[PDB]
């Protein structure tokens, strides 16, 4: 009933950069600042709650394909389904929490009563990782469209912080984390890194008032060469003034989505319209994570004066605290 | 200068005559006030991409029921095809949802504009997935993944679930064009039960009850439950349903409970979401045992009972364009 000001932050980016550790420090009292709740990756939902481990499954699918115990056509389909299952616990969490944030989104500049830090936004599993998989040829455009369509609309007041890190230190971090001689999917990481820069650029692009049709006619179709560039290490970066070719929209200009005359079908244009509207309420930032976890938390926290806050109330904030405790407990190990 | 809109989602098991009814309703030959029809997105499912999902989901069961494909793999691939059914619905729903307007009310009048949607997103995100789960073609994990993608219906929705006696249903299924679709009676029986569960869920919610109401007392829905749900006429429309008569009952399974037998909070959230998303669907059923003209008349008799919203002229014009576009690209 009593009013509460909330900043919510979705910390996102490529696996292995130090996002989860940063988020945990933010939530720790030792980092000071605002009282903060942290919602971890839904690890148990992915790995232990059901019969199948989707993380093992998605990586194992590609191995079964390369050796030849599973056909390429079948593998593409199984990969898409695994990618679908990644999104589930994010969609559930989003549906539960979006009722509690309240409205009256504004950039207030002041310190909130409390901060929420979500480990990833639903865009990670519905858009970024599917896009990476599509660009690498592990699943089709059809499958991509199917995941992208399931991106939920962000209500007013969202902030997304995309984590960045020089690639040498990124791979170092993955290396220390990995077992004795464990390989790292460098090609996947290179692509995901570009996809997250595309995401950042997309949000910047929309905030400048531009739309996916702006520069669409003039854009080259995104066939073999676009895909090579998209998997190329450091090919994309955060742009000051991004144009269409720097954003997620560019990959959708492929023959698969055009009529004979090369015009996008209207149904596909509607999908891009939906994608555009769903991302509108995301106030976008980027954060370098080269420092210590304490330093990383401070870098993110120092963004709060530029972030959107909403006005919730004590009962809803209390429900969010209960939600965080429940999600931390149930999603553990 | 408001435009009064009544939107109808005609839904139910395939083969019952729903699309024919919808076309008749929108046909100028049937007169009335201006009516638009949005067909099943057949081209999206069948021809727009390299794979046809209707033959693909059937073919998958065939490979399973033979050499080609292992049952674990078939279950994942079947879930993927089921996801692909939802896509054009999600896209259409995202495009039209802001156009309907607010001020949902049962006004009892003829609307300025009637919209007939062939199926609601619930069909592909919940009903067909649930049938596949109950039949053992998909896991509960796979079902949860589809169910979580159901979009929230904004105020003013009406759903008309079509009904038909088993004998006429079987007769009509035999009339259908050959498109490589699965057409067995155990599937039909299950879909009919699941659509009764859906109607009952809507009645249950409108009665002022929530899924926890009767949850504790409800038997755990494991192997026996699944068998019952595949039995022709195991379920029916009840305007005063028990929890066991709704879609909620199939979620009280071991897979979703802790060791103490209490549903996990995360799964409880998924039921809350389902409950909330169905809130704005005013539910009706219509028997389609008449002729195409008779069927349309039965559905039209429901209009004065339905919710209408108030939209502006530009929004209505855009809905008019959207039906034109959709018919053009989906056929
Ligand atoms: C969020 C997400 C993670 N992952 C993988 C990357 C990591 O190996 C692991 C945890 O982030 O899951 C996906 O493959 N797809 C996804 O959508
Ligand atoms: C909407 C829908 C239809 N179908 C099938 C039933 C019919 O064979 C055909 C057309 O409705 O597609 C599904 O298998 N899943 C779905 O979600």
């Amino acid at each position: 009933s009593h009013m509460v000001t909330i900043v919510r932050i979705y910390l996102d980016g490529v696996y292995g950069i130090g996002k989860s550790t940063t988020g945990r420090v933010m939530a720790s009292a030792a980092s000071g600042g605002s009282p903060t709740l942290y919602f971890p990756e839904p690890m148990a939902y992915w790995r232990t709650l059901f019969e199948t481990d989707v993380i093992s499954g998605i990586y194992d699918t590609q191995n079964r394909k390369q050796q030849g115990n599973l056909a390429v056509d079948d593998a593409a389909l199984i990969t898409a389904h695994y990618q679908s299952r990644f999104t589930t616990p994010y969609l559930i969490l989003h549906d539960h929490t979006c009722t509690l944030f309240g409205g009256n989104s504004l950039q207030r500049g002041t310190q909130p009563d409390l901060t929420l830090v979500f480990d990833r936004h639903p865009v990670a599993s519905t858009v970024c990782f599917p896009a990476a998989r599509y660009l690498l040829g592990d699943m089709s455009m059809c499958a991509l469209m199917a995941m992208v369509a399931t991106l939920p609309r962000e209500p007013q007041g969202g902030n997304i912080v995309v984590t960045t890190l020089n690639v040498e230190e990124h791979i170092r971090r993955l290396r220390t984390r990995a077992r004795i001689g464990e390989q790292i999917d460098i090609t996947l990481i290179a692509t995901l890194r570009n996809v997250y820069f595309m995401l950042v650029n997309t949000c910047h692009f929309l905030r400048s008032g531009r739309v996916w049709r702006d520069g669409w006619g003039e854009l080259p179709t995104s066939c073999g060469a676009y895909k090579h560039r998209a998997t190329q290490m450091d090919a994309f970066q955060e742009r000051v003034s991004p144009e269409l070719g720097d954003t997620l929209f560019a990959l959708f200009k492929t023959q698969e989505l055009l009529d004979d005359r090369g015009v996008i079908l209207e149904v596909h244009a509607w999908a891009l319209d939906a994608l555009m509207l769903k991302l509108r309420n995301l106030n976008v930032f980027s954060a370098d994570l080269s420092g210590t976890p304490r330093q990383c938390a401070a870098v993110v926290e120092s963004l709060l004066p530029l972030m959107s806050s909403t006005l919730s109330d004590f009962d809803s904030a209390s429900a969010l605290e209960r939600a965080a405790r429940t999600f931390n407990a149930e999603m553990g190990v």
